[PDB]
């Protein structure tokens, strides 16, 4: 079985990247999209032999998508709100993936549209992804929908929105948000995680793939766990405080203080699920939704590693010194 050639876009992005690494070291050669060739992730990849860049913008250029799934049998899709018009692009890319045709399985990054299951806003940023996964449903081609958990490496102590571990003048870190206290939340390890579940998904293939829905998330944590893993980690205090409203202290994108705005209603005040799709007596054992993601990948790494063996490095490297 000669490893088949995966096309990806956003490919400095942590779930293209982190697949196009592992993808590149078991053998597939892969035609990644970058909105820019610079940039050390870029440059990281570039320097993949297995690896072929192509540079310039999805948004109204087909033509760079037809040119990117050229030979390609398998993508990994997974845009954003930067390049632009997400629907139109997660469509175009679609069509161009069916245009080709030589797509076998085509992995769409999807996320949840809240106002689908309750009385609650869409988030912004999330619900466009939905649409375009209706979209390539009608597709005739195989795909399959992963939806991503919250990263552990959002976590900064940066003074950057809703995931700050806000270093106090004691030592002490604290990480202030809308989240509950005590509601489990679906974490991720980006880096480590998303290329190794995704290369079983494309290895397990399209019949037993096709039109499912799978959470790439390994681990719950409420807010409190989240906090306690990093204070075993750091062997320092670390305290979560629930506020009303998220502390945005550096100036950011409207389309990204919208989507805050909507995580403050969906989360804060309603407490809604992060994942609110349905899907997500003796002998009777109901389905977690972290069991997928396992089945896929047993080697995912939890919280208290992330916190013990990487935050300090990232911090580190952002020029921080708690660390030192
Ligand atoms: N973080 C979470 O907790 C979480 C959970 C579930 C879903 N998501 C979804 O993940 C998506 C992001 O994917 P990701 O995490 O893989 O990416 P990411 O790591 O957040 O990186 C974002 C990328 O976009 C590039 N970029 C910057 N400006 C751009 C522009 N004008 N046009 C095109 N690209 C531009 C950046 O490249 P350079 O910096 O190299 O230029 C960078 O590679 C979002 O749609 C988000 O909603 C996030
Ligand atoms: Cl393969
Ligand atoms: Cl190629
Ligand atoms: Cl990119
Ligand atoms: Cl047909
Ligand atoms: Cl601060
Ligand atoms: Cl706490
Ligand atoms: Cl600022
Ligand atoms: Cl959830
Ligand atoms: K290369
Ligand atoms: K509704
Ligand atoms: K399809
Ligand atoms: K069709
Ligand atoms: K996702």
């Amino acid at each position: 079985q000669q490893k088949k050639t995966i096309a990806v876009v956003n490919a400095t992005g942590r779930q293209a990247a982190s697949l196009i690494r592992v993808a590149a070291a078991v053998g597939h050669h892969v035609r990644a999209q970058v909105h820019s060739l610079k940039g050390l992730i870029a440059e990281e990849l570039q320097a993949i032999p297995n690896v072929t860049l192509f540079q310039g913008p999805l948004l109204n250029n087909v033509p760079l998508m037809d040119t990117l799934f050229e030979g390609a049998h398998l993508a990994f899709i997974n845009t954003t709100s930067q390049a632009g018009d997400e629907i139109a692009i997660g469509k175009d890319l679609a069509d161009a993936a069916k245009r080709a045709g030589t797509i076998q399985h085509y992995i769409y990054s999807s996320m949840p549209d809240h106002s689908l299951y309750g009385p609650w806003p869409a988030v912004p940023m999330w619900a466009p992804k939905f649409t375009v996964e209706n979209y390539v449903r009608q597709l005739g081609l195989p795909s399959t929908f992963v939806y991503a958990g919250i990263y552990n490496n959002n976590f900064t102590s940066l003074p950057y929105p809703l995931f700050q571990m806000e270093l106090m003048p004691d030592g002490t870190f604290e990480w202030h948000a809308p989240f509950d206290p005590d509601i489990p939340l679906p974490w991720l390890d980006a880096e480590h995680d998303v290329g190794p579940a995704l290369l079983q998904i494309f290895k397990d293939g399209p019949q037993k793939w096709n039109g499912h829905r799978i959470a790439l998330t390994f681990e719950t944590l409420s807010p409190v766990q989240v906090c306690a893993a990093f204070s075993r980690a750091l062997n320092r205090r670390v305290t979560y405080v629930q506020v009303p409203k998220v502390e945005i202290k550096v100036n950011i994108p409207v389309g990204y203080r919208e989507q805050l705005e909507a995580i403050e209603v969906v989360f804060g005040e309603h407490k809604a699920p992060y994942f609110p799709l349905p899907e997500f007596p003796g002998g009777v054992i109901s389905q977690r939704v972290t069991d997928e993601a396992r089945k896929l990948w047993s080697g995912w790494r939890d919280m208290e590693e992330y916190a013990r063996e990487v935050f300090p490095i990232e911090e580190e490297a952002n020029g921080l010194d708690w660390m030192l």
